[PDB]
């Protein structure tokens, strides 16, 4: 299932609980792995996916503020979970920083992360 | 107080949100487009201690397009910033991912942009 | 004739383009923002036999941000559609990738949207 | 170098010439590999990249019309070339279809392709 501990290709750790009715809740950490590296996340997933072999759509957000650091920015990941022997979450993400209006054109980075349950 | 309220976008969609002191966003979304009807749950996060220079407040939220009436097997995330003042706005870009087979994964994700106006 | 001409976007940038019968786009771009000065070469492609229903004409182009004056070690692609008529527009989304090291590759690419008006 | 024959994870083939002053020109084909699968591409690249170990920025466009088929759509790839023993082009792409104004919200797909010179 979705619930568990996931790792992406940057060594970030994504610890998530999937609620019965579609909630995602947990913590997202950089590869450093200490308290300063950890941030709250919340999101949603399709809690009744199709039964035709399709993945399970989901998304979540981290705002990059914790008790140690604030980068004045937020990332959202949008993607799908694929179960089976080597479960995976395949995502694309948007990382928006707070900017002036003049700098808004360079406010948003885009990328892609793939998560598995294999600890590096 | 700034983020909390009712917002409409350029497509006529409805975003009702409460911003909590801990950085939480919670509310409901009604889409003007696509395989959707009635309200959907949303959840997200925002920077609860934004810069006090002249920059926006970063935020994001997710809707999974399942409620008690319909299920589109998909989810949208909006990533953007809130700009306060007399004419408050939230400027976003979004990613809408559908659950797909592996063979269709290459075309799972739509991208676009929405601007919300506070009402 | 429709696409061919001079276009400005919401940031004040200048897009001069010729659309060839074979689907080619060729021209020059002047950016209002970023590490850029004077004109840059652009090249792209468009659908030279678009639908004749009420839909836009798909197109895209690239600028590498190197000319004889400056080099930002980056390139933007715009992907979008042309809508003709008395008030012609090109509505685009864009990706701006910088050359990076491997360690910085995760933050190589900006995304946004530009609307162009024909003048 | 960039000039040569590349393949992505979908088995598409990207045959490109990189001109001295920044032009990219060539053909892009689906995994089917026949005439009907092939389309013209043009783009640009940084013809004087940094010398600090950074990749080479580039982009290109395909409009999905040839003498056989027309999908009324265009893809742009934006990314970077990384040289060395296993050269790679890492990209993100935007695929826009011509739509009515009412359907413009669902006009644009986003994804990512990685290219190598290894023929599947
Ligand atoms: C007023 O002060 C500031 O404005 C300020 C202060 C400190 C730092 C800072 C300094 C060093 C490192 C980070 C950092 C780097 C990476 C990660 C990370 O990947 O966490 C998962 C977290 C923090 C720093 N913060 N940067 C962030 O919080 C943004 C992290 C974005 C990570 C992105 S999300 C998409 C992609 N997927 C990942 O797993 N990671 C990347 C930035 C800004
Ligand atoms: C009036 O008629 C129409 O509107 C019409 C007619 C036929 C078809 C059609 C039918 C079957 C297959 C294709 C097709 C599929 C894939 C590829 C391909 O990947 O080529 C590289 C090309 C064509 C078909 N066309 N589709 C396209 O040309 C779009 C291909 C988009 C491929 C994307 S670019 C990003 C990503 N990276 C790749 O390498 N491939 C994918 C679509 C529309």
């Amino acid at each position: 299932g979705i619930t568990g501990t996931w790792y992406n290709q940057l060594g970030s750790t994504f610890i998530v609980t999937a609620g019965a009715d579609g909630a995602l809740t947990g913590t997202y950490e950089s590869a450093v792995g200490n308290a300063e590296s950890r941030y709250v996340l919340t999101g949603r997933y399709d809690s009744a996916p199709a039964t035709d072999g399709s993945g399970t759509a989901l998304g979540w957000t981290v705002a990059w503020k914790n008790n140690y650091r604030n980068a004045h920015s937020a990332t959202t990941w949008s993607g799908q979970y694929v179960g089976g022997a080597e479960a995976r979450i395949n995502t694309q993400w948007l990382l928006t920083s707070g900017t002036t209006e003049a700098n808004a054109w360079k406010s948003t980075l885009v990328g892609h992360d793939t998560f598995t349950k294999v600890k590096p």
